[PDB]
């Protein structure tokens, strides 16, 4: 199976990348070094992950070591919610570039459709715990993202955690300059995203699946929560292929023509997770995994549910 997918800007995006949310700065440099050594060429980053400097250190080193050239890498980052105002977007992008020690990004995403009050805090809350919104809207933030392409800071722009009506808003914008190349969304057997994937793919937008292992390290996990990596039904599908459960969970979105971005900082797991181009899930396996859907979301904040642009009230 083809290692890259074609984007609307003519660039090719590797279908397997390394996630970096919750990769502590004291451990992520080594993770990225190892990932590049074992063949990862796509790295998913974000300013809010607070580790871009340490990602950038690893990239720089591997470039200087002659292991890879910049053109072979596909680096993604994301505009955080406190920077949706049109006047703040370029500075946010440039901070990410500076931290990553790069002169361009391959892809830059609006991280969430919701804008938050500008300031130092990533999640500005009022005294009663509601997020404080900003007076920003999706279309003006999009126009600011388009300027980043026109100035050469980023090669492609996209969105993340947008519902189909929010995607539609952008597509239907009068005077649109660039269509979104990607929508990065949560997707795994417990949240299979059939309707949103169908929508995006029909519109020429590539979908990236985040939290493909169910984000067991997410900081708001509850012990009763469903656990993909420990699901005995998925274990049994893995055993049949002499692969691990993680390997099955990464191959699954690949066979749906998705990009997938599993996270690890553990060197043996980083290597494990890349070894997914040597087997195929059967039709029955695919059907079985899709059948596990529960509409169960890792990533959703109760404190955001009143925001005008909260994405998850719509069915899709
Ligand atoms: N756009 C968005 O809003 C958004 C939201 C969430 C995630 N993302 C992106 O998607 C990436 C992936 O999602 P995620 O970080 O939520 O979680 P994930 O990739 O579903 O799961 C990562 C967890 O699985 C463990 N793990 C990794 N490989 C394993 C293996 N082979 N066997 C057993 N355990 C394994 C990791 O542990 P160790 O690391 O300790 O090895 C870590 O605890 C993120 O890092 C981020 O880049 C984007
Ligand atoms: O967002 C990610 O990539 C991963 O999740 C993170 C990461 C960090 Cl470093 C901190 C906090 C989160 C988190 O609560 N994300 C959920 C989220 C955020 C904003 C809005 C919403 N929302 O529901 O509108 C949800």
């Amino acid at each position: 199976m083809a290692s890259r997918i074609l984007l609307n800007n003519g660039a090719k995006m590797p279908i397997l990348g390394l996630g970096t949310w919750k990769s502590p700065p004291g451990q992520v440099t080594e993770a990225v070094k190892v990932a590049i050594d074992v063949g990862y060429r796509h790295i998913d980053c974000a300013h809010v992950y607070q580790n871009e400097n340490e990602v950038g250190v690893a990239i720089q080193e591997k470039l200087r070591e002659q292991v890879v050239k910049r053109e072979e890498l596909f680096i993604v980052s994301k505009l955080w919610c406190t920077y949706h105002e049109k006047g703040l977007v370029k500075g946010a992008c440039q901070k990410t570039l500076s931290d990553l020690k790069l002169d361009y990004l391959d892809l830059y995403l609006i991280h969430w459709p919701v804008g938050f009050k500008p300031g130092k805090e990533f999640f500005p809350l009022d005294e009663s715990g509601n997020v404080v919104p900003s007076d920003t809207n999706i279309l003006d933030t999009w126009a600011a993202m388009e300027e980043l392409v026109d100035e050469g800071l980023v090669k492609a722009i996209g969105i993340s955690n947008f519902n189909h009506l929010q995607v539609e808003m952008i597509l239907n914008k009068p005077g649109l300059k660039y269509k979104p190349a990607v929508n990065q969304i949560e997707c795994h057997p417990y949240l299979t995203q059939e309707k949103l994937i169908q929508y995006c793919q029909s519109k020429g937008i590539v979908v990236t699946a985040y939290s493909p292992l169910g984000s067991p390290d997410r900081p708001w996990a509850k012990p009763e929560d469903p656990s993909l990596l420990e699901d005995p039904r998925i274990k049994a599908i893995a055993a049949k292929h002499n692969k691990t459960t993680a390997q099955v969970l990464i191959r699954f979105p690949m066979q749906r023509n998705l990009v997938v971005i599993p996270k690890s900082v553990t060197p043996e797991r980083i290597a494990e997770n890349f070894k997914v181009f040597d087997f195929e899930l059967s039709s029955q396996d695919m059907t079985t995994l899709l059948s596990y859907n529960r509409n169960w979301r890792v990533c959703a904040l109760l404190s955001c549910t009143s925001h005008k642009d909260y994405p998850f009230h719509e069915e899709f």
